[PDB]
């Protein structure tokens, strides 16, 4: 199978991309945890930096964002009891210094507030402050997946929660918030789970002059469950495309409003992950979905960290690095001061080629193989790129022993020979890089099942 690498991006060409189109998302109540208790934090993120030039957005919020007060005389980042410290809390407090910590990041920070409580002073007053602590504040949320709030929680003010009253809350929320702060694009609107029974579809059809408040729609998308858990599904080439296509609809909601479209808060299985979110397919998943979602027009992807220390799907925690970090690094590298990225292929396979521009010049084709191995002979296929320059071309290779590789269990993912070290996410081992000749100005490569490979032009 073959691909002509085209001399200008093509017109199936994502938008102009983001300096950072990884992101990382943060379970509010956790996110002075993983600052301050996770050494790996500083080090995973300033790795990426080191590729892209730019911080990592990121985006700190979740479920507890809607369990949360704010205390603006608290002395505390956070305030919380837990039974179990794999438990998040029920309820928690968070003071100035929260917001203040979130301002020591130098990347977009989007910071998630409470609406599910209904107590509008309060969350007014905690974004009043995230505008003062925050400098590089990017967008703040009043509430997470507003879809699964009930008719029990104070904002239904005892009335069943539909779509309509989610849609019209927002509005209210979004004109309280912004005219106490005499602000605009701000806000971090729907926050939605999937895209049924709230859509930004339909949320952008109610905004009206609201719009003006909100400085991007928000998305959550998780493939799976611990019950559809499935490691081949998740990861499969052809399989993400379906898997997204539903968005679609809502990138083009919110670009026809001219505000730009995020998964907000994004990973591979929902509750903190299950069995197959710490695997090295998990990462080769997080790496091809991050290419499509952001050719289908998404800006940002925020990839969720859970609790500390029971968190599946997180790429670091305290003690250890997790296989998926592996696709982050590589979509990180990947993207890396380009300008747009192009599918080649037409996604009806296990078998993905990209070509990636810089100033509307191919610099670097992706090339994935999404097949799932556990056992046996590894197939592999071989993939030939046209229409390339020169003698040579060099390739960085990611992969592992099997689709089910983890970091624990001794089988850590390779990115060109290197990996990051346990406890500090320092980066390890001597960088392979791989050479390819280019004649006819063809080059050809082979990748194994589950593997994806980065050619420089
Ligand atoms: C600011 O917030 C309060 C709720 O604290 C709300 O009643 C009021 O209408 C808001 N003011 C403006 C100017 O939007
Ligand atoms: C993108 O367009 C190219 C032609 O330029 C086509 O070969 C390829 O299949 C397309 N891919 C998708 C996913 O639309």
């Amino acid at each position: 199978l073959t691909f002509n690498v085209p001399s200008s991006p093509p017109s199936n060409s994502s938008a102009q991309l983001s300096d950072a189109p990884v992101g990382v998302s943060f379970e509010f109540f956790a996110f002075p945890g993983y600052w301050n208790d996770v050494p790996s934090t500083s080090t995973c993120l300033q790795n990426l930096k080191d590729l892209s030039g730019t911080w990592p957005p990121i985006r700190i919020g979740g479920t507890t964002q809607d369990r949360a007060t704010y205390d603006a005389s608290s002395s505390q980042q956070v305030t919380y009891t837990v039974a179990n410290a794999g438990d998040a809390p029920s309820t928690l407090t968070f003071g100035p210094s929260f917001m203040s910590l979130a301002g020591t990041y130098a990347g977009q920070v989007t910071i998630g507030f409470n609406r599910r409580l209904n107590n509008l002073a309060n969350t007014v007053a905690a974004a009043s402050k995230a505008v003062n602590e925050i400098n590089s504040l990017h967008a703040i949320e009043l509430g997470n997946e507003p879809n699964f709030f009930s008719g029990s929680d104070p904002i239904a003010q005892g009335s069943s929660w539909t779509a309509s009253a989610d849609y019209a809350s927002e509005v209210t929320w979004q004109d309280a918030v912004c005219g106490n702060l005499s602000a605009s694009n701000l806000i971090s609107a729907g926050v939605f789970f999937g895209t049924s029974p709230m859509s930004i579809a339909g949320l952008t059809a109610v905004e009206g002059q609201a719009n003006s408040y909100v400085r991007q729609y928000c998305s959550h998308n998780y493939p799976q469950s611990k019950s559809t858990a499935n490691l081949a599904n998740l990861m499969s080439h052809s399989g993400i495309a379906s898997q997204i296509k539903p968005f679609a609809k809502e990138v083009a909601a919110a670009l026809a409003k001219n505000k730009p479209h995020v998964f907000g808060e994004t990973n591979s299985a929902t509750q903190g992950g299950g069995g197959i979110s710490p695997t090295y397919g998990a990462g080769l998943w997080l790496l091809d979905y991050v290419m499509q979602a952001l050719i289908m027009g998404t800006e940002t992807l925020y990839f969720h960290h859970g609790t500390i220390g029971n968190c599946q799907y997180c790429w670091w925690g305290k003690y250890s690095m997790g296989s998926p970090y592996f696709g982050a690094y590589f979509a990180t590298m990947a993207l890396a001061g380009a300008n747009k990225i192009a599918p080649l292929d037409d996604q009806t396979t296990g078998y993905a080629a990209y070509a990636i521009y810089k100033d509307d010049k191919p610099i670097r084709v992706l090339l994935y193989n999404s097949d799932y191995y556990t056992s046996g002979s590894r197939p592999s296929q071989t993939f030939t790129l046209t229409g390339l320059s020169g003698s040579t071309v060099s390739a960085k290779r990611l992969t592992a022993a099997a689709s089910t590789s983890r970091v624990d269990a001794g089988q850590s993912p390779t990115v060109a020979g290197q990996t990051f070290e346990n406890g500090s996410c320092k980066i390890q081992g001597q960088s392979t890089v791989e050479s390819a000749t280019v004649s006819g100005g063809k080059a050809t490569f082979t990748l194994q099942a589950s593997e994806a490979l980065l050619v420089t032009l």
